[PDB]
């Protein structure tokens, strides 16, 4: 593109990930605070549509901050994106789609549709969304109206402080009565993938995520549950 | 207007002191801080804490060998300290000599209160709590639920005061101290007492 | 006192802790910065000698420290302290005795003599060493000719930079041999308590530990070992 | 005076393209990090890494649909990452499209590097390593050490490179690129040739 209006197709988009150092502060009051980036999901798509969903809180969304927010008893999202990264040539067939939901009762959406509706909803092609690049390697970013990434409105959840849950115990909870659910985490992501061209699976992209969060009173590691 | 504000202080419970480091747990809600308040509070359904704090006060001799330890513990979930060590990692770890303290003294009567860096006690940080309003819980009821799933405390407790008396001198217990509680609470939607659980 | 050369003992001392929230900084180029206090051992006293030891490492250290640490590959430390607060009447028989060792190999001493020869030695009453108080909670300090705590030389050891180990996989490769240790540690902590009169232990006192660390090289922390 | 100081750029690994995950590991020492390198610093009994640095290079189509990761481990004790996610954590992650990374290319034949942010390649932190010297291990005398206790290694390796090659399109192997080490080292303490293990 140098006019207006003309748009060129790449055979194929790269973008090269580097992810930075933790950012942690002790902010005098209490908060520890944590900024950084992890890949989250790793992604395939296929002819049939598939629902993928994860729940948005620190044992489950990031593979660090697992082991690091474990220290601290509570803890307040501030800012949570999820960024898609195509691994793929654009010579390849689908899209993804990706949204939240914030009551665990509520059932799977089934359909693209169901999912347009959606908060913060977002579609396109497995190849593209390169463009969102700047976000986790946090550079100057450019034009993003091309990129594939959605962020959770932290602006209106649940609690502003939700407990550091652990997968096992949360799933014993949820065994109970899943509505035991809503006080354990604020919200959860869904992800479809359908449009592809293959009945077997498809090499896709990958999924990382951004996120900042406050932790709060400290806790021996392994006293968390 | 419509609330009710109390502030007062009672006691939260008798210490006595051993050398088997035995640790004890004390939600931090109405109906288990004192008796006093937990008459009081059940006329109301909900409550918000204001400023919640324990505070030690000795009663025994100044030959008495010991030392109390107090800290907080808010995902109800989480195992009760099994180690004192653990537990000096909690919010607001404090510890003395369970023969010290004597200067506390000046939160319980609500007086002027001169040098306090002696004083044995610990406050709540009201401002990172769950929900603003809890809801009036009954031991027993509690029990009952966190029977089912300790989870489903969460969203009636606050946070919970981990205590640990550990270092004596005798295999038997012996008369050291209590744990007053000063606290400044809004009591709100009245209720009959005996329909509160 | 009020002349000099006059000093009162009481018939008791009392210092009242309070641990100040942990200190986090993440200082660009990849160290991660802690400095916190924690109660690291019990204390007790008996008419016999009893030699403690405890090695100086993270995982060991701090229960806490413990749990932080994890998430990080190596770490260097930059100042370790052992303090010591007597929870006793001075009317309570026995001393203490602190010191260091650097090979693991080295027999661990069994006189209060051979470890008066150890680095940072330290010896006093078991219901002294209040003084040191101003350490543990980080206030002004007055007057700690009195106090009963020493410091770790991190000036002169191994490496500047040693590898978080875990208890377990720790004694595993010292079960294999002792010295495999010395690349994994810095050095231990002797502690020995004779000079008591009971032949059953007393309640003497308790230490608590206060460092500054410094962690780098991220990794999740499950994967460390 | 007395050392030796080579700088050299290599093939350091060749790699394939799947669909199925696999995650390989390299020592970032003298005796893997290249053939021609290991056949130099033979000659030297101990060693100093300068500046070690990866770089993949593609040889492939951009109709060649994967991506490929690179980290750094250095407690050998640890386990090697069983999922990428585990490895974006790793100092200098980083990772693109195993077709991309043409750009990296002025790492190898050390011309001037004009803009290099599209490279796929991550350096060593040489300044955080435990020894500034080790030791010239071959693998064997390595393994035969590791054997008996993984922790004898921590003082003969400085860091190991996790890579993972995951997305694909077959389920068989297609060449996608290669990933050249360039490093500049100190040679020391000279050595007959088969003498070094
Ligand atoms: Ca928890
Ligand atoms: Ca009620
Ligand atoms: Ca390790
Ligand atoms: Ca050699």
């Amino acid at each position: 593109p140098t006019q207006a209006g003309i748009s060129m197709a790449a055979s194929a988009q790269g973008a090269m990930v580097r992810i930075r150092n933790p950012a942690v502060s002790s902010s005098r009051g209490g908060i520890t605070v944590l900024t950084h980036s992890e890949l989250s999901a790793e992604i395939g798509v296929t002819d049939s549509i598939v629902v993928s969903s994860e729940l948005v809180m620190p044992y489950t969304v990031g593979t660090w901050l697992r082991g690091v927010a474990a220290n601290w008893s509570k803890y307040s999202w501030l800012s949570v994106r999820y960024t898609y990264i195509p691994s793929c040539p654009s010579s390849t067939a689908g899209s993804i789609h990706m949204g939240f939901q914030y009551d665990m009762a509520d059932t799977v959406p089934v359909s693209v549709n169901q999912l347009s509706n959606l908060r913060g909803y977002v579609s396109g092609q497995v190849w593209s969304g390169s463009a969102g690049l700047c976000f986790i390697n946090g550079t100057r970013c450019s034009d993003t109206s091309t990129a594939i990434s959605t962020t959770l409105d932290v602006s209106k959840l649940g609690k502003k402080w939700y407990p550091y849950k652990t997968s096992a115990d949360y799933a014993t909870a949820v065994g109970v009565d899943v509505n035991i659910a809503t006080p354990l985490v604020p919200a959860r992501l869904v992800i479809a993938l359908l449009d592809g061209s293959s009945s077997t699976a498809v090499a896709a992209g990958r999924i990382y995520c951004t996120y900042t969060i406050q932790m709060i009173e400290p806790t021996a590691s392994a006293l968390n549950n």
